[PDB]
């Protein structure tokens, strides 16, 4: 294990709020001084956990690649530790470095998943509670490093400027309903290619906080779109498959509610539901009632739920599923409505994480 | 720490399924032999647990009462260990003893709740002690639910339904009844109440009435409490309105589960606060009103969990709330969920993500 990994893994990650991230964008030098230290810390924390995995998983070519990428990215970043933030060439080189790290890490999620599959096909995955624990942490860690680097790149690079209306990747006036409708349409296009029919959307909105106004919050619309798209793929598959005997499809019903503290989105289907017994299983990485695909897939890799939940929890939200077996399912996303309360939820490698590994 | 309590606490509770209770309910000697052993075991297990509680709690006159009642009952029941199952008189006497016990235990829940209120009002309670008090009270009340269930069944059978078990519990009729009980209370107190909009779906046997094996009084309790809650939230959030949004309920029978969802538009609850709702004591009402005691949610969820179902609440803050009960549909899977005083419970009485 390189000395740099051992060192930087001694620190805890420092979580930021969305409010603070929205302020990257209101000093380059301060964001450089922070990130040059924080990205190594977060890479080093997760690399210590990678080292603890089962030998037969850690030795897959896929995990060895992710480890080699993470270690290179840490080194790339530690090379900036001697530079002055007043050094304008250093700042420029730093943006180019984050662009290289971002491009290098582009296929981390699939690569890790692939390794997880080889392991499964050769040894164990859904009944291994340490692997479930690891993957929530690893993938949350990836969400958080990609969020921080992208914020710096999209505000400070010459060439990658993101949506002119966003601050980095954050929309300070995120049109929640419009994101719902867009993710619904994305899901619908895929569902049509699998079934030649898809349910319609019936949507209702309640602005409890500012009555009769458009619902907006400060949010990262790519993360919100991901959660909704995944829950809609699941609702559409459930609905079509359960109603294949019927002349028409029940709509998917969505309600979006803005209250004082929370933004809540409930997605209700008449897709026949799930036994309460298996609800927890559903949020297990790789768990799916569909065959694992080889390769435009609607279902079967078993990532939609646990990953969508990570996105909701990342800024102190949550995602829950309540089902009525024999009828249908309610999926519910909760997001904090205040940017000052939307604080990164980060894994830390410490005694208590290590130990993790009457009625 | 009497001897008999230490002795019987060494056994672990023997959980029964609802099917067992039907099958042994449709031989009095067998029930007698079973219960004169099993009741002392359950009483001794919870007694040993009472002893682990904080001193200022255990020494309230309330907890001292409960402890003397439970000890006295264990002793009354241990006295039948010297009698014969084939003995018709001992059989009669045992039923009478179970009636005494039931009478003696009649005020256990308010006496325990009184003990807790006193302690929390009087004493500083650190986070960990509070957590332990929740864990203890869930276990203590579950243990009472279970002993009352066993003793009632022997009393009703030996002194259509099999004791307190209905083998064709008309789920919807219990819903309607629990709704009307709540409604009467609501009308009397707020002068108005929401209507019920009820839907049912038999996924297991389409278009047939929904019946499972259940204990209707337990189902009634859970529904009555959840409806009180939904009615108060509706009326209070809609206090400036010409009329009230109904409370909508759907009853669904699937293969493994019976599910009942109760939906209100009484304004919801922030996610922050949802877990706190289930704390014994916790109420947004001041100290007849529908609310105040802060027992509806935790106690309903014990009834639900007792035979391996569950009770969950999810809310859209600013809009309204859904409460959901899940019951097992198969009587063989409806098995008592019982606390046991073992080294793992003991450890439970005794950070990897950043804050
Ligand atoms: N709305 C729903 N209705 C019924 N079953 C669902 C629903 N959402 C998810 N599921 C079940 O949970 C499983 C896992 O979902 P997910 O993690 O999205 O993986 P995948 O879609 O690849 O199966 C699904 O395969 C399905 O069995
Ligand atoms: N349907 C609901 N809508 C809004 N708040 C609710 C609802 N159900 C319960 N609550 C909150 O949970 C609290 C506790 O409920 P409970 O444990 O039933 O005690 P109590 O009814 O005596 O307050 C209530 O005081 C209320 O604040
Ligand atoms: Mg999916
Ligand atoms: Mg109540």
């Amino acid at each position: 294990v390189p000395r740099e990994v051992e060192h930087f893994s001694r620190y805890s990650p420092s979580p930021l709020s969305m409010k603070q991230l929205l302020d990257f964008g209101s000093c380059e030098r301060t964001s450089f001084a922070f990130l040059r230290q924080e990205l190594p810390v977060r890479l080093a924390n997760i690399l210590k956990e990678i080292d603890i995995l089962p030998t037969q998983l850690v030795n897959t070519s896929s995990v060895q690649l992710v480890k080699s990428w993470y270690i290179q990215s840490l080194m790339d970043l530690v090379e900036f530790h001697e530079k002055s933030p007043d050094d304008q060439k250093a700042l420029s080189d730093f943006v180019d470095t984050l662009i290289k790290v971002r491009n290098r890490h582009h296929n981390v999620v699939p690569t890790m998943a692939q390794g997880i599959i080889e392991y499964k096909d050769a040894c164990t995955p859904v009944t291994n509670q340490n692997l479930q624990y690891f993957l929530d942490r690893f993938y949350m860690n990836r969400i958080s490093t990609r969020m921080l680097m992208n914020q710096h790149i999209l505000i400070f690079s010459d060439s990658q400027t993101g949506n002119p209306s966003h601050i980095g990747s954050i929309d300070p006036n995120c049109d929640v309903v419009a994101v719902v409708q867009d993710a619904f349409e994305c899901s619908r296009m895929l569902c049509d290619q699998y079934y030649l029919s898809s349910p319609e959307l019936k949507l209702t909105q309640v602005n409890g906080k500012f009555p009769d106004q458009p619902i907006h919050i400060v949010y990262v619309p790519s993360h919100l779109h991901h959660m909704l798209f995944e829950l809609f793929k699941n609702a559409m598959r459930a609905t079509v498959e359960h109603q294949e005997n019927q002349p028409s499809l029940t709509p998917i019903e969505v309600i979006v509610v803005l209250g004082k503290e929370d933004l809540t989105i409930k997605i209700s289907d008449r897709g026949g539901g799930v036994p309460l017994r298996i609800i927890d299983r559903l949020f297990s990485y790789t768990y799916s009632t569909a065959p694992t695909p080889v390769m435009a897939p609607l279902a079967g890799f078993g990532y939609g739920l646990p990953i969508s939940r990570l996105y909701a929890k990342y800024f102190q939200g949550d995602l829950n599923l309540y089902s009525l077996s024999g009828y249908g399912t309610d999926a519910i996303i909760y997001l904090k409505a205040l940017s000052s309360e939307s604080i990164e939820k980060l894994p830390v490698f410490n005694k208590s994480a290590f130990k993790h590994y009457d009625w």
